[PDB]
């Protein structure tokens, strides 16, 4: 017994439509990283409800998920399962969740049950200092407003305001200004590329931009983009992935399997007729294994959303940065415009450069031009042969346009010289660095092997 | 800990604990575990830290014990990750048992198929209600593909996790190629050519293959004769589609191809006379070898070609090579999509599905207007003027050109040159086939291309 | 109840299933297009199944399909009564005076049962694999398979002309 | 008999006709498919100036319920808020 509707003292409270965001948490793992997202701890209504993701959230750090199982043991080591509601009640919101279905939209009610209920309980006890003023001088009562109404705060991870100040970044500045450790005359701030040529324009990749690499269509694109993350897993130690969408993984390591070794391809296309580069091969296979650096994914509908969701699984049950590269983005599709392209790269120019400042990670992302470039006759690419893309020409960090004058003409006194022309630069100067295109081998080699500098 | 029927992942953990202490001991059930059992199997996180740590010491032609996998852990510095010998000692205790080791790389495989199961499950429940699927034939559309991709070999999950070593093996066990057809009948099903094999080395057995060709080229003569060519030749369900002709025109053709019978015979002066030899002779052959489907319906989205086309490869193997006659006909469910952006959704939905099924993915476009203005009247790649997207994402596109039906009096007559301008995973070149096209068929014994220096 | 409860309901468009119901009740030759893009156990709830199926070939067998046809044939088929009893007739018949935009109508209940079936095939692909009864990984990668298969829907004889019948051999 | 009053949206300005027709009204639903006595109401010296209809309203009927359709003129005076007699010229 209780009356009526007019009874309403519970301010809100979601609790039956709570236990269906712990339910399929119960049963998933995979949304973990979207429920954090949107529900922190200290939503929820009940006591035993919050210290559940309170342990949900170690034992993500931790890398060990969560079941009914993996929980009550770190609940009996920690001295829970007494004030949690005990293992029956783990298996009662296991038995009565049939819910496999949908937490991304439970989760929204929760926030949206705690906003209202918070605010409710600020105004319970600002309009309690005229329903009760003590004396504090109420000109010293107007910074406890200030300290209750702004108490609502949401400081779960890295940079925010408030503790946050420009000294507090001179610690992380003077922090990189320690280099001259690995190179002490020679080298590269950040990731990697591994040419003598492209370390003096870049200075390597920096660590939180987005590199966009475009060209011309099979002018050599993945020649490149897979040369770069050939020689950027013998050089970091770090889960270097791919994704390759135009690819298959078959026949993305039939020709790094070719630059690694640089065995030639007419090896690995038909049979096998060499026992001479067979120990060329498995030294190579043995180094590919001696470090377990490259990471292969060749998913081809890809959502720009759904992407967060791979990228994320690697650099968390793994090491760090390394360098998310995206095989032809075109190939990415945004379902939800469906559009003209210049709506659907405007997701892509928004998520890739909001993927590049989470994990700091320099993604190098692939594109290709209109083909109103083979009427000019200057088909060098430039800034303004975008124009399919959009708003792809001013997110990006460093745009590198591959012409190549031997698919283009025959006449080329280029032969086996891939250029590369930087169009857009944010952190230094433009140009060309022309290198050595050696593709027998999936190769770029650099040019002043052959004899003259980078004009 | 209760035993108890309960909804919880599938897992076990004293099987995970069985098998690490197996190799612990052991280095020569190595031999046995490496086969069934592959690492992102085990359940928590720093089980499979122990599992690359057993392989990256293996091939090093070191040991395994207690004592050297302390030793590289703190040269890679995971050795407070999995926690110390405190924890690997732990695992000292399992087993002096070398039996039931294959029947713990069973229950730990058994319960991780399954568990690669609800992460399919899920998947699509939360493409459900939550819409990045954005119209309900597209939400079926990836309602399959993470379904026929898992009904495969099974050592494939759903995407996402594939580490440099479980696609290394699989690239050798790929190249295992190598006992079967010394001689270049390269990988991909077969065209049945010797002047083409060496120039595309068969068509290759992942790759959206697109052919062009003008009206009055012979289109569908070309698309059925490789068929034919590879159909009656390499074993699997050849689908088509086919939209230029209706069903049983395609099959009267077809029969004028196997049977080298003149289609003018077929319905004027009929089967009469002695044409009743070949024909029976190619009625018998066609009649169970289960190869050749065929469907010739009109409202083809891309929605109902992969719902076609999954059914193919779900009763079979499927390295069908899907035939699909006249790709601009393919009609998507948004209207006022134009044609700059309905083959933008053509051109990124059969590449999109000519990777799953492994099917060499032949379709049929057209060149524009415009192509019969010039001199040198080839189709090049700035000639499919409709949208430009499928010139950019294809593998190997064939413009067709027969010249005496744009000449005359030149001697190039029945001489049909299949022009190779986008080769991607090879060098580009100039084929002759012979168009013997009174019963439409073709190869070059009596062959064009000159052949002597 | 609160209106959390916005939880089991696939979409479904009570809405945009009456206004197809009422669109032939008024227009007898819009059944010869409507029925192509919509069959039946697309429409949600169990009154609005089973009267498109009332109009079983009525669309050449003889009756305009008007409230009296129907209702004549509702009685010697029998179900007058309280599914649907005749006073919601009237209210699929005089309620919807529906316009010739049926099919906007027609690919709603297309696309809101795809997306529900949906449901149910990513509910028993998952609730059988928490309980795992006496059949393997051999059973679910194959019971998973087919019954997503279950849901092209069911049209007609298509997919497969000739050889498989390979009559269509022999229709040359 | 309720008298009721309504307006049209700017799809119509799209055509060129600006005659208003009975598929103006479907845009809300419930007032095209349950009105009985259409009368939409044109003038041409307001959407136009060199007409000749200056001043004579040509109420359209475009839907009725027992009996005929048509194109009732009327006359009125742009001074006094008052529409007359005969649809003034000829027809
Ligand atoms: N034997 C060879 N000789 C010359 N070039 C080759 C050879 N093998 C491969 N290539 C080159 O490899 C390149 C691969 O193209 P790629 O950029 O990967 O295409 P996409 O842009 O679709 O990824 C082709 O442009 C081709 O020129
Ligand atoms: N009796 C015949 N002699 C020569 N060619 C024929 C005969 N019957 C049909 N054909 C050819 O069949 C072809 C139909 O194949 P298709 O490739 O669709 O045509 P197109 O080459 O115009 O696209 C036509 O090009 C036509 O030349």
């Amino acid at each position: 017994r209780d009356p009526q509707v007019a009874g309403l003292k519970v301010p809100p409270h979601s609790i039956e439509a709570e236990q269906s965001v712990l339910g399929g948490l119960m049963l998933d793992n995979e949304r973990w990283d979207d429920v954090a997202e949107r529900v922190v701890a200290d939503d929820f209504y009940t006591r035993p409800h919050r210290h559940i993701f309170t342990e949900m959230a170690r034992l993500q750090e931790s890398g060990s998920p969560i079941d009914l199982i993996t929980l009550a043991e770190s609940l009996e080591r920690q001295g829970q399962l007494d004030s949690v509601g005990g293992f029956a009640y783990l298996a009662e919101l296991s038995k009565n969740t049939p819910s496999a279905a949908n937490i991304s939209a439970y989760a929204d009610i929760v926030r949206e049950r705690a906003v209202v209920r918070e605010m409710i309980s600020v105004a319970n006890e600002i309009a309690e200092a005229g329903f009760d003023p003590q004396g504090r001088t109420s000109e010293d009562l107007l910074d406890l407003a200030e300290s209750r109404v702004f108490k609502i705060a949401e400081s779960r991870a890295n940079k925010d305001e408030g503790p946050k100040n420009i000294a507090d970044v001179l610690d992380a500045t003077v922090a990189r200004i320690e280099q001259l450790f690995q190179q002490p005359h020679d080298g590269v701030t950040g990731v990697n590329t591994g040419y003598d040529d492209l370390n003096k324009k870049t200075a390597g990749l920096q660590p939180s931009d987005l590199i966009i690499v475009a060209a011309r269509p099979s002018m050599g694109k993945t020649t490149f983009a897979m040369n770069l993350v050939e020689n950027a897993a013998m050089l970091q130690d770090k889960p270097v992935l791919i994704f390759s969408l135009e690819m298959p993984s078959e026949q993305i390591m039939m020709r790094s399997l070719a630059s690694l070794s640089r065995v030639d391809q007419t090896k690995i296309r038909t049979g096998q007729l060499d026992d001479e580069d067979w120990a060329r091969i498995s030294g190579t296979m043995g180094i590919l294994l001696e470090k377990r650096n490259i990471y292969i994914d060749d998913s081809s509908g890809l959502t720009p959303t759904e992407v967060r969701s791979r990228a994320r699984r690697i650099a968390r049950e793994h090491g760090g940065i390394g360098l998310i590269m995206i095989d032809y983005l075109q190939l990415m599709r945004v379902p939800a415009l469906s559009d003209n392209r210049t709506l659907e790269i405007a997701e892509i120019s928004r998520s890739l450069k909001a993927l590049a400042k989470e994990l700091n990670v320099p993604v190098v992302a692939l594109s290709q031009l209109n083909r109103s470039l083979e009427q000019r006759a200057d088909k060098r690419p430039v800034n303004s042969d975008l124009r399919e893309s959009g708003s792809i020409e001013q997110d990006a960090d460093l745009i590198m346009f591959i012409y190549r004058d031997e698919v283009y003409h025959e006449n080329s006194d280029l032969k086996g010289i891939a250029e590369i022309i930087i169009g857009k630069q944010r952190n230094g100067p433009i140009g060309t660095v022309r290198l050595t295109f050696n593709g027998q081998w999936s190769r770029f080699d650099n040019y002043a092997g052959p004899q003259y500098d980078d004009e």
